[PDB]
């Protein structure tokens, strides 16, 4: 059972590169009933996720592109962060996975401050590596 | 519901601090019924993971790896930061969905700001 974050998520690709989201494509992307789709994007209009386009279809409002936006940063943050401490590229999206929807906004942004305290020289990633060295 | 590690965490623990594992003991810590601790137990005890209940050298290999492997990502939350009101929500949540080569990693970065408090306020002033 997909959640309302799955959705915007979701609903967030079907609209970035595949014109708008149709009650259809929802129902796809996240293999569930069509009418699961529609009960749930019943959920995500009254939220003020989305909108409907009368004709065109379902769009995102700037709330559901940020909180979109938000999820796709969240994922990609948390691989950089597993792979700048250096974790079997095999493993990274593994992990990121099983992870990545049960952690506060607060830790994802601690994170960002942690791979930030990094990514800002390849020298002091280093003794990070050289304490993985043992 | 809570996993088979869940439980042998748990049992593990109470031994920790109480030298006894019972099983109202773990059903009211996992907010169970005590019958499914008790399902839980005799599989466990089929398993020979234990046998109050006694974790054998099996279950007490488990259940110190599963506590360590808890506190560690905890510690590792506090170390960068992290509302002291979340860490273990965010740590009960995420502990089961990582790799032992994560986990060995975030031990190695958890140990990185460990040597040195120059890097543990470090980062504190970027964040």
């Amino acid at each position: 059972t997909p959640s309302m974050e799955d959705y915007i998520e979701q609903i967030y690709m079907l609209i970035e590169e595949k014109g708008y989201a149709r009650v259809s494509d929802i129902a796809e992307a996240l293999a569930v009933h069509p009418s699961s789709v529609t009960k749930m994007v019943q959920k995500l209009d009254k939220d003020e996720y989305l909108i409907y386009e009368k004709y065109r279809g379902l769009v995102l409002t700037s709330k559901g592109k940020k909180i979109g936006k938000r999820l796709v940063y969240r994922h990609e943050l948390l691989e950089q962060f597993l792979r700048i401490i250096g974790v079997d590229e095999e493993k990274i999206y593994n992990d990121v996975e099983g992870i990545e929807h049960h952690l506060s906004w607060n830790s994802i942004d601690r994170i960002g401050d942690l791979v930030q305290y990094f990514e800002e020289d390849d020298a002091r990633k280093k003794d990070l590596k050289s304490i993985q060295k043992k």
